[PDB]
């Protein structure tokens, strides 16, 4: 099952940022509030021009009942760093990280500064996420929690015409070739996260369906050559080592699981299922499998 | 997408309760801590509790230690009275959920919340959770408005991998007892009303391939439902699906005729809202939210 991290430490940081009539979500850490810079906008806007035309007083920042006053502002990439007169008493230990494709994080969906729901998603190889984001969701945040430290890694900005979502890290650099404009943008073709599909296949073996296994063998090179022809990410030697624990628990060598996957890619499943589905799941990490 | 409620108001109520070498998670509301009674541990729990002093309960809220002032047992739960009243307790109710309804689980270990996720009370009164060793005392809830409705406390994993537990009054969901016994639930069924709500959800998102021009009656639908291990559908169920009927413009018995086709013919490798299976853990209330 897809589990999310507990959202509490992040709920205390969610605020509402309003400019004129356009409102979105912001992240209040210490005396600074972060939010997508498009709060000040629509096609091909000059963001420097519009920021210099804006006064601190223009930004309405509400944190629950309280109103916070912008004591200053600056732009970092596609984000705005509003300085506020109050430090957030509920700020957690935190860091900004750049999540990598294949990896997962939890999204705390927010509307009007109120956290609505938390779900877990992965960053795809084409630098989009298959999220659930309605109008009002910009500035909602993705994050991982290790110990008591929160790793902020995603701020929501856009939904591509194809249903998927695009955003930035906490420094405002967009993941992927997207720009914050009211234009239709296309992601690159979405390749499948091989490392996670193998983790799934290992998970299926621990659950007791082995029907897709075989005695054929493969080298890493030859598996990667097949995989790319089916739009699957090549498997690095690093990924092989990551699968080590799942390999020893099941007694099935990683290259033999790849030989299995190679046969699934080339012949499909004759309507057969793994863990109940006809399609191979690719947002369960090896860590997720090991933990559960 | 399954979405869990923000777990913040619950995480501040999670504490650790230890009796000897036995540890589990507890729920700290006001001045009382709720936790599965087997923390004191087929025995007799009335005998075990009388031999227990308040001093023997190690209750910890994070770094802090709480002193048990008194206690009492209600069903399968302990009500530990403590000297401190939790400053973080939200507005809350205890409710008993009905099968088919959904909630969020804050999975906890050694008093530390580690994960949140959605799940549903199955018709056989189990839940398909994700619980590991140390997870008893983990709590299920709904956070509608600012009021938290606690509805589940975790107690066990059956041989089949599903989970079982009680309400916050300590009465089990289902036939189970808190003993170290292998126990069996009844045969499960598929939550028909939830499957239909999810079909309405797909239409709203534009997946309409499974629709058709036919209609069915309630009685004819249930003839097909019974054969495929779905719960019978009732007129109460149809009235619940009213608002989604209106939003999509598809009559509730039109959607049933679409579902009978999906059951009879199956889905030919095609997918509804991403999955290759008919999802039954999204309720009509869920889809509105
Ligand atoms: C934020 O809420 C906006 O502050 C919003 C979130 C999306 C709305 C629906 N689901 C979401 O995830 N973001 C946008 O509306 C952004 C705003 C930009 C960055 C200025 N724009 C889009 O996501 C967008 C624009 C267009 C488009 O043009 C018009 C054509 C096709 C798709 C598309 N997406
Ligand atoms: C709590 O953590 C208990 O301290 C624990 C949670 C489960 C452990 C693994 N995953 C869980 O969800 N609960 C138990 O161990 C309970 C304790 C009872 C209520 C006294 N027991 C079981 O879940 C249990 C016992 C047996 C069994 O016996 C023999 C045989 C088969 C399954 C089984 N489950």
């Amino acid at each position: 099952r897809k589990m999310a991290f507990p959202s509490g430490k992040v709920e205390g940081c969610m605020v509402q940022v309003t400019c004129g009539t356009t409102t979105l979500n912001g992240l209040w850490l210490d005396d600074t509030v972060y939010c997508p810079r498009h709060v000040i906008c629509m096609l091909n806007p000059n963001y420097e021009d519009l920021l210099i035309r804006k006064s601190n007083h223009s930004f309405l920042v509400q944190a629950g009942n309280v109103q916070l006053r912008v004591i200053g502002h600056s732009m970092q990439n596609c984000l705005l760093r509003l300085k506020v007169d109050t430090s957030n008493p509920k700020t957690p230990k935190y860091k900004f990280v750049r999540i990598q494709p294949g990896q997962t994080f939890s999204v705390l969906a927010c509307y009007n500064g109120s956290p609505s729901g938390v779900y877990q998603c992965a960053m795809r190889p084409n630098h989009t996420i298959k999220g659930s984001f309605l109008n009002g969701s910009c500035g909602s945040v993705g994050f991982n929690i290790d110990y008591d430290c929160v790793s902020f890694c995603y701020m929501h900005h856009m939904e591509l015409p194809t249903g998927v979502h695009a955003g930035t890290d906490l420094e405002g650099k967009f993941y992927g070739p997207f720009v914050d404009r009211q234009t239709a943008q296309a992601a690159g073709t979405d390749t499948t996260i091989t490392l996670n599909v193998l983790a799934w296949l290992y998970a299926a073996v621990i659950n007791g369906d082995r029907w897709f296994l075989n005695r054929f063998t493969t080298t890493l090179n030859d598996f990667n050559l097949v995989a790319m022809k089916y739009n699957y990410e090549p498997l690095t030697q690093d990924h092989v080592d990551i699968l080590g624990p799942l390999s020893a628990q099941t007694g099935i060598a990683v290259l033999d699981m790849c030989a299995a996957l190679k046969e699934l890619l080339q012949n499909g499943m004759n309507g057969r299922t793994i863990l109940g589905s006809t399609i191979l799941e690719d947002e369960f990490t090896p860590f997720d499998v090991v933990r559960q």
